Formats: C-alpha cells, sequence, structure tokens
C-alpha cells in the first residue's frame, strides 16, 4: 500500500523553504523562486521501503494572515522549522514559528524537525551546537541541510515522516 503525509515548511523569508521543497519534488537547486508564492506540492517517494505521498505546504508571506494557510497548518501532520545557518535573525525567529504551530495545533506533541539550511556557506553565524540545544529544549530532531548541494534534504523530510509515524502509533 501507500501512506500520505501532510507536511508544512515554515521559517523566515529567505531561509530556503522553497529551495528545500523543490529539491524534494524535483531533485535540483532552483535559486530564484518567487518569494511570494505559497502553495502545496505533492511528491511520491519511498521511505524505509514504504511508498509515501508527501503533500508539502511551502509557506510564504506570513506577514499577513491567510485562512488557507491557517486551515492547512491546523490539519498539518508535521512541520519543518527552517532557519539559515548564516542568518542569526532567522534562528531567533524559530521561537515565533514554533509558538504559532502549537497555537493552532491543540497539542504540545506535534511532529517537528528543526532545519538549519545553507550549510554549504562558509560564513556561519549559528553554531550547530546552539541549534542542537534549541532542538533538545523542544524535544525534536535537528538536521542540517543545503538546498544548493542537496546535503541533508532527504534526511530532513524523511526524519519528519518518521516522527509522524511514531506520533500516529500513540
Ligand atoms: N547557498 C545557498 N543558498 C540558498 C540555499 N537555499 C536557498 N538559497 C538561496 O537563498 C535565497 C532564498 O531562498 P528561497 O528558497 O526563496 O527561500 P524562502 O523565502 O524561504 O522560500 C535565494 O537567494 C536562494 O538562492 C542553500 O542551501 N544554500
Ligand atoms: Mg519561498
Amino acid at each position: 500500500g501507500m501512506t500520505e503525509y501532510k507536511l508544512v515548511v515554515v521559517g523566515a523569508d529567505g531561509v530556503g523553504k522553497s529551495a528545500l521543497t523543490i529539491q524534494l519534488i524535483q531533485n535540483h537547486f532552483v535559486d530564484e523562486y518567487d518569494p511570494t508564492i505559497e502553495d502545496s506540492y505533492q511528491k511520491q517517494v519511498v521511505i524505509d521501503g514504504e511508498t509515501c505521498l508527501l503533500d508539502i505546504l511551502d509557506t510564504a508571506g506570513q506577514e499577513e494572515y491567510s485562512a488557507m494557510r491557517d486551515q492547512y497548518m491546523r490539519t498539518g501532520e508535521g512541520f519543518l522549522c527552517v532557519f539559515a545557518i548564516n542568518n542569526t535573525k532567522s534562528f531567533e525567529d524559530i521561537h515565533h514559528y514554533r509558538e504559532q504551530i502549537k497555537r493552532v495545533k491543540d497539542s504540545e506533541d506535534v511532529p517537528m524537525v528543526l532545519v538549519g539550511n545553507k550549510c554549504d556557506l562558509p560564513s556561519r553565524t549559528v553554531d550547530t551546537k546552539q541549534a542542537q540545544d534549541l532542538a533538545r529544549s523542544y524535544g525534536i530532531p535537528f538536521i542540517e541541510t543545503s538546498a544548493k548541494t542537496r546535503q541533508g534534504v532527504d534526511d530532513a523530510f524523511y526524519t519528519l515522516v518518521r516522527e509522524i509515524r511514531k506520533h500516529k502509533e500513540k
């Protein structure tokens, strides 16, 4: 058989949410993708031997309330919370996004993965260990990625699927 997973990608604009999503759905690096486009994208993959259909909401324009975004997040099964490792502000914003998720999911056990993107870049400002501390305080995995080189992309999305699987077993 197959299983579907409803995923949401959140984080400051410019962190690489669209680039990460497109690496998953199309397997290459799209460096210019309209920063205002928010949409969902479907991709069939295989994870741990199981056929999986992922439906991924790539968020954008979070400065304005969107009812469609809110309804998708309310029913979303798991969340990637993305920052860029060369942008300290995007890391400090993670708290805002996790609050926003737990605010709309009525739960403190929501499948989530913290993602530090742009790890191909040399001028890092957020140490891996600082991000590991934050993920531990939330009880969630931390995965480093580069949408440019594809490093860690499958790891981030597949780890989220694995977290959802465990949650659904409860
Ligand atoms: N070097 C590098 N640049 C990236 C990476 N991911 C995204 N970018 C660039 O970061 C900027 C924002 O990417 P985008 O996917 O539009 O981010 P979004 O606003 O979160 O959807 C663009 O200039 C991308 O080319 C990455 O992993 N490495
Ligand atoms: Mg985008």
